[PDB]
């Protein structure tokens, strides 16, 4: 498996959390960890990537990615092979919970990458959504303030399922 290139930001540390348990799943396979306050300029160096932000400003990704969207989408994403994850509050944030990853999985699909590891609605409660395609959400969508006892395994079952797809 080629080396995985894993992408977070944070402002209050929760994703630090999500990023290290993202990691332990990871214990046997060779990945390298950026904090997006850093740049993305990294991204274009790995064929397998998970990309990681919470959720701010009605939907949007954390700043240090808003900021850098317009750099994520001069990358070649072809036959690059991409999970994304989102932490988010689904009761507080009824129609943008998680809605960080759209930001990000727009632009990897536009630039020829393939997103991998959408995710069942069940077990979520939402008023409207911006992150369903084909009737399941683009990516991982954590909620560490309403269900912080289902993340291990969400993420431990995710990474399981992304590893298949990774080259
Ligand atoms: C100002 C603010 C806006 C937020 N907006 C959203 C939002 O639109 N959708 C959502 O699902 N969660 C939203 N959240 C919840 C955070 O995304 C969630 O608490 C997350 O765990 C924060 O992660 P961090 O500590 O790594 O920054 C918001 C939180 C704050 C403080």
């Amino acid at each position: 498996m080629k080396t995985i290139g894993i992408f977070y930001a944070t402002l209050t540390k929760t994703t630090v959390g999500i990023v290290d348990e993202i990691e332990f799943f990871l214990k046997k396979d060779d990945f390298k960890t950026f904090n997006v306050k850093n740049g993305v300029k990294e991204i274009e160096n790995f064929e397998n990537l998970i990309l990681v932000t919470p959720t701010y400003q009605v939907g949007e990704a954390h700043a240090a990615w808003m900021n850098n969207l317009k750099k994520l989408e001069e990358i070649d994403f072809t036959g690059k092979v991409v999970g994304l994850v989102g932490l988010g509050n689904q009761f507080a944030f009824g129609e943008s919970f998680c809605g960080g990853i759209r930001y990000l999985y727009d632009i990897v699909v536009k630039k020829g990458g393939k997103v991998v590891g959408f995710t069942s609605t069940d077990g979520y409660h939402y008023e409207e959504t911006s992150i369903i395609e084909n009737g399941k959400f683009i990516g991982l969508a954590l909620d560490e303030e309403n269900q912080p006892n289902l993340t291990p395994k969400r993420i431990g079952d995710w990474i399981t399922e992304i590893k298949k797809e990774f080259k």
